């Protein structure tokens, strides 16, 4: 989670999409989802953004409705937005025992309870906080069974991206499990 402000320019595919879906949130606007292979997803737009601009105008105040109406009606060869990263979330390192584990409990997305003398715990891991991305990888969506795997198949150093639940729960409501796990971009960074 970088403490930065950044600036991305961006540009609408051949249908006049860019691949994103906005949500207001205390008075910000927030990126609810990003789809995948979108123009969004290229310059890096993450679930949890907050869009400060777009075009070189202030988002405080504005509806969930309005943000998306403000896009389309953008001229489409560049789209300047100003970004603040994630502001929402945290990230935690961890390392494995060599039972392969990082010592705690999820169920929906959600961590619910901590195991004792594990590196979540030398490290500080909070329940009652819904798993955002892990090693870079947004896994908002998937199966818990398909998390599971994902840190099953990684390194002994394992990077999670978390949120309070309270908030999470705020940014996805009006959007479908279903597209959850379709569209949202669950995929490495191109380089
Ligand atoms: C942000 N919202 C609700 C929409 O963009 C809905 N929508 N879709 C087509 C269309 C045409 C004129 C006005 C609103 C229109």
């Amino acid at each position: 989670i970088k403490q930065g402000i950044r600036e991305v320019i961006l540009c609408k595919d051949q249908d006049g999409k860019i691949g994103l879906r906005l949500k207001s949130i205390d008075n910000g606007i927030f990126v609810q989802l990003v789809q995948a292979n979108s123009p969004a997803s290229l310059v890096g737009l993450r679930f949890g953004d907050q869009v400060l601009q777009i075009n070189g105008e202030n988002c405080a105040g504005w509806s969930s409705d309005k943000a998306h109406k403000v896009l389309k009606q953008a001229f489409g060869e560049k789209i300047t937005m100003t970004i603040r990263d994630r502001p929402f979330e945290r990230t935690i390192t961890m390392h494995k025992d060599s039972t392969g584990h990082v010592g705690f409990i999820f169920k929906n997305g959600k961590i619910t309870s901590i195991v004792k003398d594990s590196s979540a715990a030398r490290n500080g891991l909070l329940t009652e906080h819904n798993i955002c991305e892990i090693n870079g990888q947004n896994v908002i969506g998937l199966k818990d069974s398909q998390i599971a795997d994902i840190l099953s198949t990684s390194g002994t150093v394992v990077t999670i991206t978390i949120m309070p639940a309270f908030i999470f729960e705020h940014i996805i409501k009006r959007m479908a499990p279903s597209i959850m796990k379709s569209l949202m971009d669950h995929t490495i960074p191109e380089v």
